[PDB]
């Protein structure tokens, strides 16, 4: 089914520690490429490991390729340093085209983050120009930062509207589906939220237009957490499955499901920690296990709007 590039930690949950457990419970078949073996990820105080180079990455398609096995139903990356590494992934995906019609790839674009100013990058800058002249191009959704977003189109977002024609900037690079997963807009409901921001093209009868939009807001959390985005990415694979052409309909169970493993996450967090001292980078790990249950049956304890 899906053909995960992201990377692996022995412990805790970033990259395809992230993503594959949901994938799976939801009943997709994940085979996955582990694109560095970190003992945990470079929030913590110290950290060893290693990480594969394009050569190794391309020696581990070529077996898949000999072994006619190389047909795929999705393709799902993140983050990435390696500019080659990437440029790499993109030829891959290209062919995994070629065999099935359209396996579509789900792209998360990490580049780094916004505070209302401006932005800190978390790869080198020539990471840029490769995610928007030859990534992007291919990808078939995309789940950006307002920050990323920004970098992309190279437009700043200061408002809703702005917001909504930078992501239509992106539509016509390509992905029929575009989410601004977070953003420093404040919204209908204080700042005591966080906002996000979706819109799909879908072409259709010979009308050639239908876009749609929605606006969906979480009970913002006040911790710092690594990795919510590769399990967004991953989830909302799981459920824009279901409802293809229903781009509302997912965010909702997949926002859904994220304020549940959070909350539990930082309940047990704190359980942890005595009451006056921040969680560290260790507690604060996402109880993926403990949520066995709510990743699957999800409480749509969120709603948007279209438009
Ligand atoms: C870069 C920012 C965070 C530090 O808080 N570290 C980190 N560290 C990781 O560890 C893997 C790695 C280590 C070194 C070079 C490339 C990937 C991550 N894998 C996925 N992600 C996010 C994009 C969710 C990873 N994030």
């Amino acid at each position: 089914r899906v053909l995960s590039i992201q990377s692996h930690v022995v412990r805790g949950y970033v990259g395809n520690r992230a993503a594959t457990f949901p994938l799976q419970v939801l009943g997709f078949e994940v085979d996955a490429v582990n694109s560095v073996q970190f003992s945990n990820h470079t929030g913590y105080s110290h950290w060893k490991g290693q990480v594969l180079n394009s050569d190794e990455l391309q020696e581990l398609y070529d077996g898949l390729k000999l072994n006619h096995v190389n047909q795929y139903d999705y393709v799902l990356t993140g983050y990435t340093r390696d500019k080659s590494f990437l440029a790499m992934v993109v030829d891959i995906v290209q062919e995994l085209k070629q065999q099935n019609p359209r396996l579509v790839y789900v792209c998360d674009p990490v580049m780094g983050d916004q505070r209302n100013g401006e932005g800190a990058m978390y790869v080198p800058d020539d990471l840029l120009p490769v995610y928007r002249e030859k990534v992007v191009p291919v990808a078939d959704i995309i789940t950006p930062n307002q920050f990323e977003a920004e970098l992309l189109t190279g437009r700043k977002i200061h408002s809703q509207e702005e917001a909504l024609e930078v992501m239509d900037m992106l539509h016509s690079m390509g992905p029929d589906t575009v989410v601004i997963t977070s953003s420093n807009l404040l919204s209908p409901r204080g700042s005591d939220y966080l906002m996000a921001l979706g819109s799909q093209r879908t072409r259709a009868p010979d009308g050639s237009v239908v876009t749609q939009r929605i606006r969906m807001e979480m009970h913002k959390v006040d911790a710092v957490f690594v990795g919510t985005g590769d399990l967004f990415a991953a989830m909302l694979l799981a459920w824009t499955h279901k409802h293809p052409n229903n781009l509302k309909v997912a965010c909702e169970k997949t926002v859904s499901a994220m304020h549940h493993v959070l909350q539990r996450t930082i309940k047990c967090a704190k359980a942890k920690s005595g009451e006056g001292v921040k969680p560290s980078p260790a507690q604060l790990e996402l109880r993926m296990v403990q949520s066995k249950k709510d990743i699957e049956s999800p409480e749509i304890v969120v709603q948007a709007t279209v438009l």
